[PDB]
């Protein structure tokens, strides 16, 4: 549980990460899967904080069974996209509580992201 606050990312830094994925980093969408149906930011993984706040503490095999992707290694940088309210802030704090000490945050919401032209951002 480090004291290092998450690195703040901007629209362009997230647009660059979506267009050119980096194996060191992962963009984490913390919205509910119900909201991801409206728009999923490409290359993101969905870890809903309201539904499963202890998700990043799950055992590896059960994480893959519950979410159908690999539990990220603890060296990966998890960049939490904003939702609205304190969801992303809570998910980042929970990630650091589970050994994920390399974290980031994109303060913009999905609505803010789509308003700035993120709908056609693709890899």
């Amino acid at each position: 549980f480090t004291t290092k606050a998450p690195k703040i990312y901007t629209f362009d830094q997230v647009r660059n990460l979506v267009e050119h994925p980096n194996d060191k980093k992962l963009l984490v969408d913390v919205r509910e899967p119900k909201e991801v149906k409206d728009y999923k930011m490409p290359t993101t993984i969905n870890i809903p904080v309201n539904s499963a706040p202890g998700a990043l503490g799950l055992p590896e095999k059960e994480f893959h069974k519950v979410f159908q992707f690999a539990k990220p290694p603890h060296d990966k940088e998890l960049i939490f996209l904003c939702a609205k309210g304190v969801r992303a802030k809570t998910a980042e704090e929970l990630a650091r509580s589970y050994g994920y000490e390399n974290t980031g945050i994109y303060p913009g919401s999905i609505t803010e992201w789509l308003a700035k032209g993120g709908a056609d951002v693709k890899p």
